[PDB]
């Protein structure tokens, strides 16, 4: 869930997740995808495609179980839509992570720019 | 759309609304809904709740015509879901203006990972 992500992204970026990728490049928030502006923003399309590859379970509400120990994110047993959520959470919050470096506060937005159309996931 | 949103947000609290509200507490802008910090947040609690009430259109993307008379937002859209929307919009709008006596500025940026879980809407 929303929770899961959320939390996951800060533990591993160490940024407020809303604040930092609520609403960043093409990708990274709630207006969809679209051509990624960097990594990034990369890291968010494969997270959103990741999220089209799930079957039935709600990425967005439901809740999933992972622990944090020795701060790396291993997602519970959980059911397999669960736990490919968890993996798929798990998988933008460490890119993000790892692309802090190029993070660049001049791709958040208000209202979403100009963004060309992401390729089909 | 969030421009008409943004828009209402700006005259009725006379607020920047990305700055003020984008991302305040556990409700408003992008980590669903999270248990409200306070009366603030929890317009946007309400205000993601009446989102959930729409049919066939879209918060975050459609347009929606409405006007400022008086001081007062006024909705004008034929279209049932346009119409619901600009209401809910509008209903936040003046709501986080109501509020603005409680408003905590540092809330403006609360990390959303720590918000309790949401009642249902
Ligand atoms: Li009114």
């Amino acid at each position: 869930s929303l929770f899961e992500l959320g939390k996951m992204i800060l533990q591993e970026t160490g940024k407020n997740p809303a604040k930092s990728y609520g609403a960043y490049g093409c990708n990274c928030g709630v207006l969809g995808r679209g051509k990624p502006k960097d990594a990034t923003d990369r890291c968010c399309y494969v997270h959103k495609c990741c999220y089209k590859k799930l079957t039935g379970c709600d990425p967005k509400k439901d809740r999933y179980s992972y622990s944090w120990k020795d701060k790396t994110i291993v997602c519970g047993e959980n059911n397999p839509c669960l736990k490919e959520l968890c993996e798929c959470d798990k998988a933008v919050a460490i890119c993000l992570r790892e692309n802090l470096g190029t993070y660049n506060k001049k791709y958040r937005y208000h209202l979403k720019p100009f963004c060309k159309k992401a390729d089909p996931c």
